[PDB]
């Protein structure tokens, strides 16, 4: 189904959640690819130690073949990751920036009740040069308590990385810009009698004199105003990621001024298109994956073709695991103690290699 | 001198610049350390190829010693980087979040001129149950054009990574929270005559009747209000990074509610304390740096002590550079073509190794 996550964005808080969840999805895709590279480099260090520890030329050549394979695919994958990584990080950064902006706006747009100050009475004065009474208030303020976004179980289910694979995303939903830019308020003035500069009894936060000044314009003459509410209403808007044909990103930059929603849509589209390719996980390699790997044809030809690969690595995956995979975790190495893979990722890694290459 | 950069923060825009400049400084420290690691791993791949290409056992052992050294120091440095990296990224993320917040607030606090709507006249009505005239305005708004921060040459000189080494930073300066939270406005009411529900001539964005209604309360009876300005004034505040003794971070979390400035100060202090250690640059290694390296004592003992190291690597740095450093950039490798270091960081890296290990 398309757009489950964006179609649940109906409020400032749900846009925030979408933006941060999608940013974290892109960041997690990069972290997962880098973790995979680091696992592969760890495997290569482990096989380098095992090569140094074997005395059989054919077993040594087999380890060399796994080192060579590993270096080739992992160096390549690390190079190929960089473009998608930068694309995805540009979008993650922008999404986090937007979510920050919107959260800050939310706090201000929650300031919906005003505190009046004590006014000063006058007669005619700017901007009412024709008035006989004025009541002037300076520094009326509105502030809210600390706001927070509260999410339901379903909000977190629907606005979730599980719904943010590229094949399902066609649009983003954003709050209209006026929520970010505009202060909105209602206000009312009230008059009784003949208010003038002498209406200087201010106990009710208005200007009164005559009679018995008091609550609800008790006095003979009164003038006042109240700001009865503030706050701009949020609206939502939809922006397509792709052009009509569905391939190309809409909202490419450089074609004229753009709105926030259009810049975000472009970045999201490009980050969705920039798919990451992860290489094989060397630490869990199977025999069939090794001998079917395209890079192993030339590597095998150089060191030893699929017939030759089985002779070196095993006729069964059981044999392959036994000889080339299980030793990473289970084989202890002691000299003057740790298992192969942990040792070759530890502070003694290089020394372990020097020691066994020397012995 | 202390606090050149924070002492130039006097405005919202200069706080933004400080926050983003310091975030980028931390991000650049991490990028520089990772670049250094990647250069070292590239050198290790290069020496692995040269080991495979030599036929002299003693030259082979020498390359093995550089591989072992490189692995040890680079794996260690990569492990040791992770804690400081995470600390520095927590601060960079928070600084960028703050700068976003403040930029969003700046846009709203620039909305300083109101647009009045056409009012509706009444008599007594809430919140003026004692009035004889009211003039009620709904949806008064204030919006600014797109704001931007403009920096002088000196702003960029003083609020600069060159002034953000830890030894010079004792405090941060931040805008007061009210700029982020509070709407401020001035407003004035004006009255003439006996305004009532019949004061329903609205051409001047006030309530008039009687006589000849017009500009400046031309009519006999008038009531109106104007919002004459909006905007909350920025203030600045200083927060110390360290406790009085100067070692420990002030504002540790977990001791009670904190303000934004205190959370930021804590994160900045921890990111400043979490110094990164970069290992030696293997691609520009000198002979004296190699034989003075502590790790080379055991590695040399294992493969070959400083006397033995000079026998393997050269009695002069000229000889060392000739035999072990210059070949990385200058030695061409061809088989069925590239220089050593570029080849071992290219898509043919592993195959180049397999080819020469087989030949
Ligand atoms: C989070 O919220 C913040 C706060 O509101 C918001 O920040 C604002 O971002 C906008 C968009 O980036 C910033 O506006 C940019 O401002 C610069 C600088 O303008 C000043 O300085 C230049 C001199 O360098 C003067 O020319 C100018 O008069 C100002 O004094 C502009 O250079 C940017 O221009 C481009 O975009 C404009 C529309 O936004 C166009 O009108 C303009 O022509 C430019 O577009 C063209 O060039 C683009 C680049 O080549 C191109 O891609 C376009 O297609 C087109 O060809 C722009 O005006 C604004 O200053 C920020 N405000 C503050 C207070 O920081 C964040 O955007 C928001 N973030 C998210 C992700 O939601
Ligand atoms: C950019 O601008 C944004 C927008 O203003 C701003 O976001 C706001 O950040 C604050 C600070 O993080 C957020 O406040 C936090 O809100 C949570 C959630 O509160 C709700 O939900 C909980 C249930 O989980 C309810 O209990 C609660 O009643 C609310 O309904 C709170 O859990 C956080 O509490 C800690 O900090 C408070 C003070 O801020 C304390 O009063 C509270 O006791 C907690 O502190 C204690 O626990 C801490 C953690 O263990 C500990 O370190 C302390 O020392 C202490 O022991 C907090 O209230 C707020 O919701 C965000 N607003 C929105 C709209 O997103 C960003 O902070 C700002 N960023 C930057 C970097 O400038």
């Amino acid at each position: 189904a398309k757009d489950t996550a964006a179609g649940h964005v109906t409020t400032p808080c749900t846009e925030i959640l979408f933006d941060l969840t999608l940013a974290k999805h892109y960041e997690n895709q990069i972290q997962a690819a880098e973790s995979a590279l680091n696992r592969n480099y760890a495997a290569i260090r482990s096989w380098t130690l095992l090569e140094a520890m074997s005395s059989d030329g054919n077993r040594q050549n087999a380890y060399t073949g796994l080192i060579a394979y590993g270096i080739q695919i992992t160096v390549n994958a690390e190079q190929e990751l960089q473009g998608p990584k930068q694309t995805k990080l540009r979008a993650a950064h922008a999404l986090r920036h937007r979510a920050a902006n919107l959260s800050a706006a939310l706090q201000i747009q929650a300031a919906q009740q005003a505190t009046l100050t004590k006014p000063t009475a006058g007669g005619a004065q700017t901007p009412f040069s024709g008035a006989t009474g004025t009541c002037k208030y300076e520094g009326i303020t509105a502030t809210a308590g600390e706001q927070s976004c509260k999410y339901s179980t379903e909000d977190e289910e629907k606005i979730n990385a599980a719904h943010m694979n590229p094949e399902v995303m066609t649009q983003i939903t954003t709050i209209g810009d006026k929520y970010l830019t505009t202060i909105t308020l209602d206000a009312i003035a009230g008059s009784k009698g003949n208010p003038t500069q002498s209406s200087a009894t201010y106990a009710e936060q208005d200007c009164q004199d005559g009679g018995n000044p008091g609550p609800n314009f008790g006095g003979a003459n009164a003038l006042g105003l109240q700001v009865t509410k503030l706050g701009t209403k949020a609206t939502t808007e939809k922006t397509n990621l792709y052009t009509a044909g569905g391939t190309e990103c809409e909202h490419q930059p450089g074609n004229g001024p753009q709105k926030t929603k259009q810049r975000l849509a472009y970045l999201v589209c490009e980050a969705n298109k920039a798919a990451i390719i992860t290489p094989t996980d060397l630490q869990t390699l199977t025999l069939d994956a090794l001998i079917s790997a395209p890079e192993m044809a030339a590597i095998g030809d150089a060191l030893l073709i699929q017939q030759l690969l089985k002779k070196a690595y095993g006729q069964t995956n059981e044999q392959f695991q036994k000889n080339f995979i299980k030793p990473l975790a289970a084989q202890t190495v002691k000299f003057k103690s740790n298992t192969v893979a942990a040792l070759m990722s530890s502070p003694n890694s290089g020394l372990a290699l020097a020691y066994h290459k020397g012995k």
